[PDB]
């Protein structure tokens, strides 16, 4: 594909053009849940992963050209326990294989096997780390926040993000090829807060030609779980 | 128009999609510049506007609903004597038929007779402010900001914004309807540092029906030149 772009105002059970990965799954009022819930609510030690059917041509070497492309999608993190939650969400590209690591993968949101950026891994996401605690997570800055990952969890940049719970957010991810500069963009309607960030990064450096493209978010402790609910989402590349 | 899109990588002399206003027009080496510039050295107190020459519809009373928009644009702000420019540029959106006002207009980019915030100026915008001494610009915080203004020049809401002389800005400028929350967002892929900003804007309340969208910039005292050149552009709008 040369051009890809997709819009999912409501999900739907099973939803035919998702693949599933874990406990992922949309509920039966259209919303797609990362991890599991039950009763309304979430889980303990659930790890989940949702994507697009369709794998993304993000550059051709017959070309030369890398894709550009941009997503948004709005989001819910609720909490009973707001204090001190985990794990948190994040959109990745990806081999189109990919399955979720075998082992203790929650404090990683269900992306890797351990804090190592190993170059094989080929994993781009933005995350929306909801715990920072050194203890489990000695990697993270000392506040919930959004990162930008390159083959591994400790992220190569990031920005404080205020989390409100419950609270519906909308985020934007945005990659310009021309430039080697990947940005993340989150918003919060009801209180009118932003936060960003970008960093300088070479798909074509990280990724293989193609990709598939989509959603992961892991659970851990019963005292701090989070719902990792997604309700819209579009996505749009162009080679 | 439903729907309306357009994307401009490149500029063209006189471009007949374009309407100027002021001393606005675009370079031989396809420039939008909205401050005249002579020989490479932007000019002192400039006032320039260019706007996309189709109206855009903004709501419909027979139809109910609001359009929903996203901007990005490219530009450049290179000043010789850094340590203090004036006055800034801005995206904006006003009547179909709107002129540059008459008067001391530069401390308002062009914008503004005064201060006032006045509910028949009809105008949403989205300034990048480069002079906030109070000496001139009393309503302003103290630094550069990127601010949402709404009928005034004193901004309903700004950020702190780190101006690069000469540096190649990114900035997208989204609304989305439903939440009646207006975003802005600029990034300099060469230092990858971000800014954003939201507010609360209801285009119901404050513009008619049709509008003309584009950008505004002025120049101030002679000392304090800078250019206000913008390179791409692109607008979206769905009613
Ligand atoms: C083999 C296995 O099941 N591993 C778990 C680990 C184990 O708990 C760990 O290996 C024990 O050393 O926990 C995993 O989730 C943890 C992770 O979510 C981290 C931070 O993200 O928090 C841990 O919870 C803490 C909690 O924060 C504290 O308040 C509490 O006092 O202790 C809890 C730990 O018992 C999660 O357990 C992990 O990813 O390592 C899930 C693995 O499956
Ligand atoms: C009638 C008229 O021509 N008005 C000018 C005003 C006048 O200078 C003002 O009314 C005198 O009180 O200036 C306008 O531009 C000013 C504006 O750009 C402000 C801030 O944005 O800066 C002024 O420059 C200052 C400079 O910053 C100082 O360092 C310097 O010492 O003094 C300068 C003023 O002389 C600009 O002049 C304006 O918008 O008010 C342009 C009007 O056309
Ligand atoms: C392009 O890449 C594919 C796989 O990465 C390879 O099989 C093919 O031979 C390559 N062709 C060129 C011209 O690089
Ligand atoms: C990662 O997966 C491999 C499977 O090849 C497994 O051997 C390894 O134990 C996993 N990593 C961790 C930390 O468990
Ligand atoms: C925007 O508004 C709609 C309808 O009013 C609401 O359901 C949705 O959650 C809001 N989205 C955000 C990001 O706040
Ligand atoms: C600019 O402000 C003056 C008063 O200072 C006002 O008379 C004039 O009408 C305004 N300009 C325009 C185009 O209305
Ligand atoms: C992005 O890269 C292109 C090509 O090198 C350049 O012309 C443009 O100014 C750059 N944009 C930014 C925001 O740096
Ligand atoms: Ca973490
Ligand atoms: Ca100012
Ligand atoms: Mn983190
Ligand atoms: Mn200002």
């Amino acid at each position: 594909s040369d051009e890809l772009s997709f819009t999912i105002n409501n999900f739907v059970p099973n939803e035919a053009d998702l693949l599933f990965q874990g406990e992922a799954s949309v509920s039966s009022t259209g919303v797609l849940q990362l991890t599991k819930v039950e009763n309304g609510q979430p889980q303990k030690y659930s790890v989940g992963r949702a994507l697009y059917a369709a794998p993304v041509r993000i550059w051709g070497n017959t070309t030369g050209s890398v894709a550009s492309f941009s997503t948004s999608f709005t989001f819910v993190v609720k909490a009973p326990n707001p204090d001190i939650t985990s794990d948190g969400l994040a959109f990745y590209l990806a081999p189109p294989d990919s399955q979720i690591p075998s082992g203790s993968v929650s404090k990683y949101l269900g992306l890797f096997n351990n804090s190592n950026s190993d170059s094989s891994n080929q994993i781009v996401a933005v995350e929306f780390d909801t715990y920072f605690a050194h203890s489990y997570d000695p990697w993270d800055p000392n506040y919930r926040h959004i990162g930008i990952d390159v083959n591994g969890i400790e992220s190569i940049k990031t920005v404080q993000w205020d989390w409100i719970n419950g609270g519906v957010a909308f985020a934007t991810i945005t990659y310009l090829a021309p430039n080697k500069t990947l940005i993340a963009s989150l918003v919060y309607p009801s209180n009118q807060t932003t936060f960003s960030v970008a960093a300088s990064v070479d798909l074509k450096e990280i990724l293989p030609e193609w990709v598939r493209v989509g959603f992961s978010a892991a659970t851990g402790y019963p005292t701090e779980v989070e719902t990792h609910d997604v309700l819209s989402w579009s996505f749009t590349s162009t080679l």
